[PDB]
């Protein structure tokens, strides 16, 4: 049987385009996500391909990807989930994000110390902007998501 | 005396920058002024403001103004060109003085507003480089964030 995570269950409203979600059973989605490993190590199985993951790993996941994770030792990761069709800003999302419209040709990247530092700073702010009661929080969140996406594009390597 | 974007911006493409007695002048670009500490005088369109920590001004290009430090006045000017901003944000909706002189140019920020503004402006300062990939886009995204934060926190 399939397990498909639903944006209806993972986003605060129909307007919210991005959220910070943070083992995990095998699943697919109807939204996309960026995965960053903050520390420890473990296993990420993406479309039946196993990756031994560790601090600095970055994955670009499309909705139709099926994946699971397992912590081997002290795994800490973060998933930044987003709905491509909900984004309003005129950044070239598809040009900056593998996995935007279909499975990424190269889903797996790494980040150096500076990229991790800048991602950390942006993601921490993005976590605070989840409130659906604070006026225009969704727009603030999208600007932060834009910064993260550009920073990832700037710092990522294979 | 009129300050010109050609002298104040790193390139034709930079839409926003953090600028480095400042005599009376006008500009061909707009700006936000935030006062961090000390105190002084801001004369805007011939109207004198005693300024200090927490003061925020929205300046339009046509505005004529001068400053004078009374006691170690420390401020920053976030300069921007409306015609250069490429991000599809509702800029004029968030920024008084965007299209013409502001009806209310003078605002204040509390302690939390100031800390968040300072954080973003520090980041925006670090995206001045015209070499680093996506610096101009990052500058606009950060200026977008700044402007929304100021909107959230400012009061008269
Ligand atoms: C939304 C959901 O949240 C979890 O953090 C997990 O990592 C999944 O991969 C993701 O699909
Ligand atoms: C850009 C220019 O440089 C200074 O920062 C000064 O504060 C002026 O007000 C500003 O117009
Ligand atoms: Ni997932
Ligand atoms: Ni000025």
């Amino acid at each position: 049987h399939q397990l498909k995570l639903l944006k209806d269950d993972f986003f605060a409203s129909d307007q919210q385009a991005v959220a910070v979600a943070d083992v995990f059973a095998e699943h697919t989605h109807d939204f996309c996500e960026l995965v960053i490993v903050w520390r420890g190590n473990g296993l990420h199985v993406l479309n039946d391909r196993p990756y031994r993951i560790t601090r600095g790993d970055l994955f670009y996941i499309h909705a139709d990807d099926k994946h699971s994770y397992a912590s081997v030792n002290d795994l800490v990761l973060q998933n930044i989930i987003y709905c491509p069709e909900r984004l309003k800003l005129n950044l070239d999302w598809q040009g900056a994000i593998p996995g935007f419209n279909a499975s990424a040709g190269q889903p797996h990247w790494r980040l150096g110390s500076m990229g991790m530092a800048q991602a950390r700073q942006v993601i921490g702010q993005l976590e605070h902007e989840s409130s659906q009661h604070v006026p225009f929080a969704n727009e603030m969140a999208e600007l932060l998501f834009g910064q993260l996406v550009m920073l990832l594009n700037r710092h990522r390597y294979t």
